[PDB]
């Protein structure tokens, strides 16, 4: 399906990198979602910022609330890379933007 194709496009490039996902994600999100709101760079500094994000990101793609939905699919894959490139930021020391 074509959903699907858009969200590998999304991944291709931001792998594992918790900014570029964040702050694109509006991008990819199902039609109806209402919750979550673009964020952008300048609300991505400090790594409290970061986590924040991440949490209510990853609290609208959650798998467990889409079980049973249409897009089912498309949070799981969203939530992987999610959960993924924050691993990764952790790994990195979680440091600042700036």
């Amino acid at each position: 399906d074509p959903e699907k194709l858009k969200i590998l496009e999304w991944i291709e490039g931001k792998e594992r990198n918790i900014r570029a996902l964040l702050s694109t994600m509006h991008t990819v999100l199902w039609a109806g979602e209402t919750k979550w709101k673009p964020v952008g760079m300048a609300d991505l500094v400090t790594p409290e910022q970061v986590k924040k994000v991440y949490r209510k990101a990853v609290l609208v793609v959650h798998p467990d609330k889409a079980t049973g939905q249409p897009y089912e699919q498309y949070a799981k894959m969203i939530f992987m890379e999610l959960n993924d490139a924050w691993s990764e930021f952790e790994n990195q020391g979680q440091k600042p933007l700036y």
